[PDB]
């Protein structure tokens, strides 16, 4: 794969299409799953642990669809979506080393969510941590994340654990 | 409120706009972030702690919009949605008994996915096990999960922890 050290909404959008790492990489989700507008920064070093980092962004306005029914009369953004978001940048890094299968998150450690993202927010920011990479025979892959709004440190997540699977059937 | 050890779909969608618990209480998200269609058995006592259960179903079907989008060409119920089922049931649980405010989740301890709800399964099973409340000026639970697609445990989370604020201006 040609590594890129950043993707745009189009690039994101192929993705989920199979069309950016081809048909043997994983691929995003497509909207109304996926959770980021744009990747701004990815490297092979770097991240707290210096073996590699990820930093993407979803823009907000209050036409977001998870707005209107989380909740009628009360709208935040759901932190499932944003834990998923970060499933989803572990998984697209390891298809971006090159390593093949579709993408399935296995876990996360402890997860912590300390505000929220109102519709009055302009931008989410994620940031990922690569602790481990086993892109051997098993490619999994094991990460801290962490989720701002408008810079401010909200949602935090240690171990989230994602693995790359030739065979989707023997899971 | 007046208790009941089960609920319909309708039920659920009445709480999508506070019309099952009272304005006061907290309420579920609405489709298409709703992610069950009826609650089994809900008890005060019993679950594996003995400190109250909550077991809930959610309908498959190839049509469910999530499978769709996730993934083209590799549909698969995204993990985060169940676990978001979790969260709900949780928040649910405190409004049922009584508890005044809006359901924020505050985080989850352990999550693990070992299995996956592919379009053909037919049923997904929700069970909730307190193991702790907090029906005071703070209003808090904690709780394990598990998720079962036609029988079989797929999902599990330890230490759910979900919050009731009377003033979301406190995240």
């Amino acid at each position: 794969v040609d590594k890129r050290e950043s993707y745009t909404k189009e690039d994101l959008l192929a993705s989920g299409r199979g069309e950016l790492f081809g048909a043997k990489g994983p691929q995003l989700p497509a909207p109304n799953m996926l959770m980021m507008d744009r990747v701004v920064k990815m490297t092979e070093t770097g991240g707290n642990f210096d073996k590699g980092y990820v930093e993407a962004e979803l823009d907000i306005n209050p036409d977001l669809w998870f707005f209107g029914c989380h909740f009628i009369g009360d709208p935040v953004m759901p932190g499932c979506l944003g834990l998923d978001a970060m499933w989803q940048l572990v998984g697209f890094y390891l298809g971006w080393l090159g390593g093949e299968g579709k993408g399935r998150a296995l876990g996360v450690g402890e997860v912590k969510f300390t505000g929220q993202v109102l519709p009055t927010a302009k931008k989410v920011t994620y940031r990922i941590h690569f602790k481990r990479i086993v892109n051997r025979r098993l490619i999994m892959g094991l990460a801290d994340g962490e989720v701002l709004v408008d810079g401010r440190l909200i949602y935090t997540a240690s171990d989230l654990k994602v693995g790359l699977f030739q065979d989707t059937s023997a899971f």
